[PDB]
């Protein structure tokens, strides 16, 4: 399911065409999400909600089954809590993980592996395969700062996914 290029969006006025199979929606607000996912939807696409930019929107249990009645196939969460709840509830999700140094990652790691986390998102993209290769058998998508072809190919060397709102890079 996570494999190359994931399209992120950050609005959903001018979009165009969407040619990743997965859309990881960066932002929202909580009176116009069900009708954001219904235009993804319908475009075919499975859609992870960054649940944490819904203007409006809050945490936890109750928020996390709002956006899966607005119709998203799953969420995208910086929140550990968020993270559990959704898990709890079967609902599938991703949890960011900000690689910024050598404690950071290794507190990451230590989250990811008494939490059973099996997706990670990572950012900036740049850093991921240096997580990636500490957790093997996980599911890594690369995000943030992949800014030409080539670094977006050496990338996925390493990492299933990168998420990114380049079109160019929709198209490679």
């Amino acid at each position: 399911m996570f494999k190359g290029i994931i399209a992120a969006l950050w609005d959903m006025d001018s979009i165009g065409e969407i040619e990743p199979d997965v859309v990881f929606l960066l932002k929202s607000d909580i009176l116009n999400l069900k009708f954001h996912l219904k235009i993804l939807k319908d475009r075919g696409k499975t859609v992870f909600v960054d649940m944490d930019f819904v203007n409006g929107l809050g945490e936890g249990e109750e928020a996390i089954l709002f956006v899966k009645k607005a119709g998203a196939d799953g969420i995208i969460t910086i929140k550990p809590k968020n993270y559990v709840v959704a898990k709890k509830n079967g609902i599938p999700a991703v949890l960011r993980f900000f690689a910024l140094d050598s404690k950071a990652v290794e507190r990451g790691i230590e989250q990811i592996e008494t939490l059973g986390v099996d997706v990670v998102e990572v950012l900036p993209g740049a850093v991921a395969p240096k997580v990636a290769r500490k957790i093997p058998g996980r599911t890594v998508i690369a995000a943030g700062l992949v800014e030409t072809e080539e670094e977006a190919r050496e990338i996925l060397k390493h990492v299933s996914a990168i998420s990114t709102s380049s079109r160019i890079l929709w198209k490679m």
